[PDB]
């Protein structure tokens, strides 16, 4: 039942410090809920480039979500989502960085914008992909459907649309009902 779960998040266009911090609180909430399970976590911030904020090895060593995310700085550039997914698949889901070859791979993508690059995510086909689109750039049904190409299928399971960053707490509340932690 081992799961290696990566958070991949961009808040470049949700400038407000309060909004960006809600992204961080959401990841903290999830990790706290799943501490001392067979889940291991990593997190990657993306904008124009990609930064591993902590890898799986760091999680096992420090296992304190507050400490792991203490030094995160808000990147304010673009939204290179194709590049970011390929980065995670080729750089983060790697055994040298503490990833477990036996584990189920789950990628949680958190974005406030449509992608500013193009490409494919063929490298990520063995990864279960959820995407959360947040805020005013996803108010139209059209903009929401552009996120389907990044997510696993069906989109009704793997694509979540939130109208405000305040709604991450309510998404967390609803996710908790789908797990039972022994
Ligand atoms: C339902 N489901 C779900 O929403 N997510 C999910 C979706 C979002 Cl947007 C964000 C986050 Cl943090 C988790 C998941 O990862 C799962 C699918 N999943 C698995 C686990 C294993 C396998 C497999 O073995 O194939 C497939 N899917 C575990 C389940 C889950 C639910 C709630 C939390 C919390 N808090 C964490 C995980
Ligand atoms: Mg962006």
């Amino acid at each position: 039942g081992n799961v290696d779960l990566v958070f991949l998040f961009d808040g470049s266009m949700s400038l407000q410090p309060d909004e960006f911090q809600k992204i961080l609180d959401f990841m903290k909430d999830v990790m706290k809920k799943l501490s001392n399970t067979s889940y291991q976590f990593a997190a990657v911030q993306f904008s124009t480039s990609y930064k591993t904020e902590f890898d799986f090895s760091d999680y096992v060593k420090r296992k304190d979500p507050d400490a792991l995310l203490k030094h995160v700085k808000h990147m304010l550039l673009l939204t290179n989502t194709f590049g970011a997914i390929n980065y995670v698949a080729t750089e983060v889901f790697r055994e040298e960085l503490g990833a477990r070859p036996d584990a189920t791979k789950v990628l949680i993508i958190i974005t406030d914008g449509e992608a500013t690059d193009s490409g494919n995510i063929d490298a990520a086909k063995d990864i279960i992909r959820y995407i959360i689109g947040i805020g005013k750039h996803f108010q139209t049904k059209e903009s929401q459907e552009t996120l389907h190409k990044f997510a696993s299928k069906p989109a009704s399971e793997f694509v979540k649309i939130l109208d405000t960053f305040e709604k991450l707490k309510d998404l967390f509340t609803e996710l908790q009902k789908k797990i039972y932690v022994i």
